[PDB]
């Protein structure tokens, strides 16, 4: 099972400025960190974040080092930056590649980013 | 309304007790509520309450400065496992007032696994 030791914070943020959220988590094996993130207004689904995304503004660097910890950062802010943003560990043995699995349950923790004029 | 503390998973025996907490902060300063869904495919997340499942399930909150929630749930029985979540939110229509526009309340999960 995986565990929050720390979960990413909601903030309010400017337009043109960055900003950057915090995740840890513990577990034996030491667990997977990915993040998700969903805009506003019901037209928006909950899809995952990569590092390079958004015009390689964002930014997601981790270690596994006894735990797991990941950072994610966003240059250059813009209005659509806005919404929630998803911690999501695991260290299932399955979590990845495909399997006919049913499973593939993370934790999820969230924090909201509202960016203003 | 953003998490200071996530609640944190636990692995425990079936006749013994859990206790998950949760920290969170806005202003105004949110409410706390706790959600579960049992493992298998044919569960969903509904909202917990105190004195739930034969007053094994109790929950304390204070809201000072701090929105701090506790859930405790007594003699542990193996479909006790599952993820517990708690969600926080200080949105004046969070009520579902049935005004309709959203609903979004933020989410922090912890799985608790009770092993016979």
């Amino acid at each position: 099972m995986a565990g929050f030791v720390q979960a990413p914070l909601s903030q309010q943020r400017w337009v043109g400025g960055s900003v950057e959220l915090h995740c840890e988590a513990v577990g034996s094996p030491v667990p997977e960190i990915q993040w998700w993130f969903e805009g506003q207004g019901p037209n928006d689904i909950c899809s995952q974040l990569w590092d390079g995304a958004r015009l390689d503004r964002v930014h997601i660097h981790a270690t596994y080092h006894q735990h797991a910890a990941s950072t994610i950062s966003i240059d250059t802010l813009v209005e659509e930056d806005t919404g929630t943003y998803e911690c999501r560990a695991s260290n299932d043995p399955d979590r990845n590649h495909l399997t006919r699995a049913p499973r593939v349950k993370w934790v999820r923790a969230q924090a909201v980013v509202l960016v203003l004029e």
